[PDB]
């Protein structure tokens, strides 16, 4: 499940939406965009999956390493920690498009 990062290049995050340039399954190359605000939820500065209302708590996100998303997100005290979560725990890549496994 997910490595989207095997089949998808060009990646880029910006807010809470992934977008990436991957290989269609049928046709060629296709570049569509995941908002990672449906499948990700922030909890006293901890992004984890099966969640949502993260980007609402949080900001300053992008792509670390290649299937990786660094951001900030506030604590239950209102402090902005460095929060980390790997892509291709669940994102995949289904007919060139990016979805959540």
């Amino acid at each position: 499940l997910g490595k989207f990062s095997q089949t998808c290049y060009n990646s880029a995050i910006q807010g809470s939406v992934l977008t990436s340039t991957c290989e269609r399954t049928n046709g060629g190359y296709n570049t569509s965009s995941i908002d990672l605000n449906s499948v990700i939820a922030a909890v006293d500065g901890s992004l984890k999956w099966q969640g949502s209302n993260f980007i609402e708590a949080c900001r300053n996100t992008q792509l670390a390493g290649s299937s990786e998303l660094a951001a900030e997100c506030k604590t239950a005290a209102g402090q902005f920690v460095s929060t980390k979560i790997n892509l291709d725990d669940h994102i995949a890549n289904i007919d060139g498009t990016l979805k959540y496994e």
